[PDB]
């Protein structure tokens, strides 16, 4: 279990992008679970369509509102296309999956971590990235210009992005946000503090696909 985590370095992590106005933060987050397990095994990094989430979800609430663990358990159930045969528009629509036509990519199961465990956050985010959520509607992070944010924020977890490396002391995640936030669209939050749920509710649902 590595001092440190980089799957960037890695080959799991494709360019960063952005959901723009469209409140869709759940939808990318799964796209990048989802895309990191499928590079891990077969070797093969892709760009998948979040779009298709977005269309296809209606459990979700699309362009505002969603649960970065519908959308996995969806691919796993019927699969997910790419971000070519299925780019990224920004609304919500009718599903194309079907009309689309054969997937290319479908996983083979979900799996949650024990909410509130760095420890265990770490681990799954060794064996593979993760979706995880937290306080976003934050007014600091939301400036965040680079650097390691320790807040102040709160508990009150409301925005989606993922884990993609940790170190002995921050933990790395990419947002859903253009490379024109945070540090290139990457943002390095503090660990190993004591706070449980964790600095901006980090802690509190984490998730991923599972693949053989
Ligand atoms: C996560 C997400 O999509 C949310 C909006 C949820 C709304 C539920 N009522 N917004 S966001 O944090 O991604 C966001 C998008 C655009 C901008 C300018 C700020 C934040």
């Amino acid at each position: 279990i590595p001092e440190y985590v980089d799957w960037r370095q890695k080959g799991a992590v494709t360019p960063v992008k952005n959901q723009g106005s469209c409140g869709s933060c759940w939808a990318f987050s799964a796209v990048v679970t989802i895309e990191g397990i499928i590079k891990i095994r077969t070797g093969n990094l892709n760009q998948y369509s979040e779009q298709e989430l977005l269309d296809c979800d209606r459990r979700s609430y699309g362009c505002n509102g969603g649960y970065p663990w519908s959308a996995l358990q969806l691919v796993a159930q019927y699969g997910i296309h790419y971000r070519n045969t299925y780019p990224y528009e920004g609304v919500q629509r009718y599903c194309r999956s079907r009309e689309k036509g054969p997937y290319a990519a479908k996983t083979d199961g979900v799996r949650q971590v024990q909410p509130y465990n760095q420890g265990a956050l770490l681990y799954s985010i060794a064996n593979q990235p993760v979706s995880v959520v937290l306080q976003a509607a934050g007014k600091d992070f939301q400036l965040y210009r680079g650097g390691i944010f320790v807040g102040p924020c709160g508990n009150k977890v409301d925005h989606a992005v993922a884990a993609v490396g940790y170190g002995p002391n921050y933990i790395l995640i990419k947002n859903s946000w253009g490379t024109g936030w945070g540090e290139n669209g990457y943002i390095r939050i503090k660990r190993g503090t004591g706070n449980s749920y964790g600095v901006c509710g980090l802690y509190t649902s984490s998730f991923y696909p599972v693949k053989n």
